[PDB]
C-alpha cells in the first residue's frame, strides 16, 4: 500500500580458520537448511534465533546445506543484476567483524571468485548475449572504485606516483543523483577481461594493514561501482554499488563505520547521513533510490562480535528504500 | 677445488584442490621426512625417485612432516637473505605447471604469506635491528617489479593510464652488471609497509588470464627484485631477485618458458641465453654471479606434468654459478 523496497538482509557464517582449527575451537552458529534461520548458541549467556532473507551456511564443506560462492551469487547476486538491467540502482554491502569473510564474500579468490567478479562475468555475458537477441539495444560499461579510510576518500584506479603524497578526492552533491566523489576516475570497460583488470588494479591500491604482514587495512571501506548504461537516440543508466566495509569489531579513523550503525538504527527503530563520509556517500543506497542488500558475515567462533553483527542485520531488515527505475 | 656455487634445487608438493578433492582424486607423490627424497608413484608407466636439497611436503596439514610457508622460508628464504646482506646477488625462482603452487609459494596469501613478503619482513627487521647494533652502517632499499609476457617487458610499478596503450620497456646491457630493463621504475622503500605496498600495486598490474574469471595470466613471468644497498663514505649493493614463472604445461607467446628449459639443459648435461627475453634477463641468475635457488612446484595428482617439473629440477642441481661478493 506504499512503494518501499525492504533492504534485503542475508547472513553467511564462514568455515573455521587454521588458527581456530588448531584449538579444537568451538562452533557456536547454527543454520537451519529449511527455515532461513540463524541461531547463536551458548558455548560449553544465552541462545538467540533470527530469521533472514537467506542464512548462508558456508561453514562446513561436507554439509548437505553448504553454501558455495556460486550458490551465494545464484541467490543474491544474480537477481540484483537483473534489477540493474531493468534499470534499477543496486547496492550490496558486506558487513561484519574483521576476518568474518566480507572480502571473501565480495571478492573471493582467483579460484574462489566472489560476488564481484561473478557479477562482472554475469553482466558481460548478458551484454554479449543481448547482441543478436536485441540488436537495436546496446550497452556501455564504466567502472569506478574508491576506498574511504580515516574519513579520506582515495581513487583506487588513479595512477600512483613514487615519493607519494597520497591524494584525496572531494565529496560533492548532484542535486538529482545524490552525493558522489568529485573527479573519481571512471574507466570505460569493453569486456570481462577489461573490467576484472581494473578491479585488480584498484584492489592492490588499497590501504595496507600494519597488523598483518600482507593485507588490506581492516579499517578501510571500499566501494566498487559499475555504472551500466543501456542505449536504445535514447538511453538510461543504472549503477551497481558493491561494498567491502571496514570490519565492525567493538576526520577520525572510526567515524564512518560507527555512524553507519547509527544510520541503520535510525532507519529501522533525523538520519545522520552526513555525520560521516561513508554514510554520506552511501546516503542514497541506504534509503534513497536503491535496491539494496546487506550481507552480514559472521565468524563461527566469536560470540559477542557475531551477536552484534546479527543485531544489526536484524535491525536492517526494517529499513525501506524508495527504489525506482531511471530514464533519459 | 674451483669456486662454483651449485644451483640449490627444492620441490614442494601442494594440497589437493577442492576440484580434485571432489573426485576422490588420487595422490601420486610421496616425500620421505628423513631423506630429502621425492617419489613419483604409479596411479592405480613407472615409479621414479629423486633427491633434492629439500623436498617440501605441503600436501597434508595433519602430517608429521608438513611444511608450512613459514617453514619453507625458514629453510630456503632466510639463508638466502643472509647471503644478500653479506653482499651476494641472490635469486629464487618458482617453476612448475599452472596451479602447482608457484604463486602460493612465492607470494602466498594475506594470511598465508609466501617467500616474498616473508623476505621483505625479515629484511626490514634486520635493518631495524642493525640500527643500534651497527650504527655506522645503514641501509637503503629500492624495489622494482616487472613481468614478461609474449616476449614483452612491462613495468608493473609504472603508473597505468586509461585508453591504455600498453607500454613496453627496452632491454640493454651493463657491460659490468649484466642485462637489465631500460628505465624500469625503482622505488625507494622506507619500510615493510612501503615495500609490501609496492608489491601489491605491481601485482594487481599483471596481465589478466582469460581462461579463469579472475586471475593472473598463466603465461606471464614476474620478476620481483629488491636492490639492497649497505652504506658504511663507502657502500655496496646486492640485489634480491624473486621470480614467479609462467606455468610449464604442454616475440612468441611461448619462447621464454620453453627456451628457459633449453638453458637449464645447456648448463647441466653455447647456452642460448639470448634466444628469449626472460632467459636473457636472467642470464646472470642462471650461471652468472648469483646465489640461486629453484623451487620446483608440483601437483600431487598430475603425473607427466610433475615428472617433467622433477626432471628439470633434477637437471638443475647440476648447474653451477659463479657467485661472488660485490663492492664499491
Ligand atoms: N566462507 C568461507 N569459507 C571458508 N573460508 C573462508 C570463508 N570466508 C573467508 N574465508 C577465509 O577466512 C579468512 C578471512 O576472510 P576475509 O574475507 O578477509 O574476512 P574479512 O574480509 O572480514 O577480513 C580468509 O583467509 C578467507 O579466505
Ligand atoms: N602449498 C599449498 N597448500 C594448500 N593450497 C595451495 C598450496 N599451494 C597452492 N595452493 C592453492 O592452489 C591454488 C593454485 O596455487 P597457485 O600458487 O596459483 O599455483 P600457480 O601459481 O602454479 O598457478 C591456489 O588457490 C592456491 O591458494
Ligand atoms: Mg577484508
Ligand atoms: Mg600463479
Amino acid at each position: 500500500k506504499d512503494p518501499g523496497a525492504n533492504v534485503r538482509v542475508v547472513v553467511r557464517v564462514r568455515a573455521f580458520l587454521p588458527r581456530e582449527l588448531e584449538r579444537n575451537a568451538e562452533c557456536i552458529v547454527e543454520m537451519d537448511p529449511a527455515t532461513e534461520r540463524t541461531s547463536l548458541l551458548v558455548p560449553q549467556l544465552e541462545e538467540k534465533s533470527f530469521t533472514f532473507d537467506k542464512s548462508f551456511w558456508s561453514h562446513n564443506t561436507e554439509d548437505e546445506h553448504y553454501a558455495t560462492q556460486e550458490h551465494v551469487y545464484d541467490s543474491l547476486g544474480e537477481e540484483f543484476l537483473d534489477h540493474n538491467f531493468e534499470g534499477y540502482h543496486t547496492c550490496i554491502f558486506a558487513y561484519g567483524q574483521t576476518g568474518s569473510g566480507k572480502s571473501y564474500t565480495m571478492m573471493g579468490t582467483p579460484d574462489q571468485p566472489g560476488l564481484i567478479p561473478r557479477t562482472c562475468e554475469d553482466l558481460f555475458q548478458r551484454i554479449a548475449s543481448a547482441q543478436d537477441e536485441t540488436p537495436n539495444i546496446s550497452y556501455n560499461v564504466k567502472v569506478s572504485y574508491f576506498e574511504v579510510y580515516n574519513e579520506h576518500v582515495r581513487d583506487l584506479l588513479a595512477p600512483v606516483v613514487p615519493n607519494k603524497p597520497p591524494y584525496y578526492l572531494k565529496v560533492r552533491e548532484s542535486p538529482t543523483e545524490g552525493p558522489y566523489v568529485k573527479d573519481l576516475t571512471e574507466v570505460p570497460v569493453r569486456g570481462l577481461e577489461e573490467i576484472i583488470r581494473w578491479m585488480r588494479i584498484g584492489d592492490g591500491s588499497r590501504t595496507v594493514a600494519s597488523t598483518k604482514m600482507n593485507d588490506t587495512s581492516s579499517r578501510s571501506h571500499a566501494v566498487f561501482t559499475i555504472m551500466l548504461k543501456q542505449i536504445h537516440t535514447t538511453e538510461r543508466s543504472s549503477r551497481i554499488r558493491l561494498v567491502d566495509l571496514a570490519g565492525s569489531e567493538r576526520s577520525n579513523i572510526n567515524k564512518s563505520l560507527t555512524t553507519l550503525g547509527r544510520v541503520i538504527a535510525a532507519l529501522a527503530d533525523v538520519v545522520p547521513y552526513r555525520d560521516s563520509v561513508l554514510t554520506w556517500l552511501l546516503k542514497d543506497s541506504l534509503g534513497g533510490n536503491s535496491k539494496t542488500a546487506m550481507i552480514a558475515c559472521i565468524s563461527p567462533t566469536d560470540y559477542d562480535e557475531t551477536l552484534s553483527t546479527l543485531r544489526y542485520a536484524d535491525q536492517a531488515k526494517r529499513i525501506r528504500t524508495r527504489a525506482v527505475v531511471n530514464q533519459v
